[PDB]
DNA sequence: GTCGG
DNA sequence: GCTGATGCGC
DNA sequence: CCGACCGCGCATCAGC
């Protein structure tokens, strides 16, 4: 219903990030552009949008101006500015941010065709950002997410059948595309009290082709490309992160990476609420000066509901 | 840029 | 070579 | 009025 006003925010919000190298506004925009995104009526004013968390007195004005005239003035200069428009293309190469971005334009270098021409001056990671641009912007249907997982799942599976593997984000939610594919890895050998446990599976999917890149690997955290096998059309390559958590703050790590993030902080703060806090890690008691104790045993996702008398939710049902 | 202490 | 900072993506 | 706004793992650099 808002569709033009939720497209400002975004390239304001887009703008602030790249070039401006204004994190927080960055976000304060991209909360605008949510907010209004799920407001079931078509904005008529700026006090009007204003009323909603995250609208305050600057952007009420850039949605009066754009009600009004169907544009921003601000975006328009932002637009026709060659330095601004390139550097806020050349962030959409992985591996290419702000900085990289304002360097490279500064010295000419300002498109796709101008980094192949200087893939020297470029590091490993923007190199595959650079190879599988287009790619990388392509969302995955669920039903690739799908043959992705199962592939997963089998190779963890076929190097020891100890590991537990979760393919989490919207996907785990049923969403019928994602971005990606993140998963999340542990094994009952690896606890936070006390061995190559992730390179043996990061191994593995590169032996059978599933795993096609390496954009960073240490012993907890990988990201990558992957493709599915394919005489009839390539699949395009696909970004995957494969994170090794500690089995005893797995479940944990499961709900996090599960979101959604407004389920998150709708669940953080009725675990608060209850005398509990909950992060990525663990679900520790407050006492009552407010100092959290021990984490508790979780032995699955259910295990941190009932710690805090919420009643299990679905993941499908995690939207908040 | 918006919010809350 | 070593340590700590920064860039980057999440 | 003023600081917070997540913060971490890895690659790379800056400074020594
Ligand atoms: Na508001
Ligand atoms: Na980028
Ligand atoms: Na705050």
């Amino acid at each position: 219903l808002n569709g033009g006003i939720t497209d400002m925010l975004t390239e304001l919000a887009n703008f602030e990030k790249n070039v401006s190298q204004a994190i927080h506004k960055y976000n304060a925009y991209r909360k605008a552009a949510s907010v209004i995104a799920k407001y079931p009526h078509k904005i008529k004013s700026g006090a009007e949008a204003k009323k909603l968390p995250g609208v305050g007195t600057k952007i009420a004005e850039k949605i009066d101006e754009f009600l009004a005239t169907g544009k921003l003035r601000k975006l328009e200069k932002i637009r026709q500015d060659d330095t601004s428009s390139s550097i806020n293309f050349l962030t959409r190469v992985s591996g290419i941010g702000p900085s990289a971005a304002r360097k490279f334009v500064d010295e000419g270098i300002k498109t796709l065709e101008d980094l192949r021409k200087n893939e020297d001056k470029l590091n490993h990671h923007q190199r595959i950002g650079l190879k599988y641009f287009g790619d990388f912007e392509k969302r995955i249907p669920r039903e690739e997410m799908l043959q992705m997982q199962d592939i997963v799942l089998n190779e963890v599976k076929k190097v020891d059948s100890e590991y537990i593997a979760t393919v989490c984000g919207s996907f785990r939610r049923g969403a019928e595309s994602s971005g990606d594919m993140d998963v999340l890895l542990t094994h009952p050998s690896f606890t936070s009290e006390s061995p190559k446990l992730l390179h043996q599976v990061v191994e593995q999917l590169q032996k059978v082709h599933f795993i096609t890149d390496t954009l960073s690997k240490g012993e907890t955290k990988f990201m990558g490309v992957c493709q599915l096998p394919s005489d009839e059309k390539e699949y395009p390559h696909r970004r995957i992160d494969i994170r090794l958590i500690p089995k005893d703050q797995y479940y944990c790590g499961v709900l996090y990476f599960t979101g959604s993030d407004i389920f998150n902080k709708n669940m953080r703060a009725h675990a608060l609420e209850k005398g509990f806090t909950i992060n990525e890690y663990t679900i520790r008691p407050l006492g009552v000066t407010g100092v959290a104790g021990e984490p508790l045993p979780v032995d699955s996702e259910k295990d941190i509901f009932d710690y805090i008398q919420w009643k299990y939710r679905e993941p499908k049902d995690r939207s908040e």
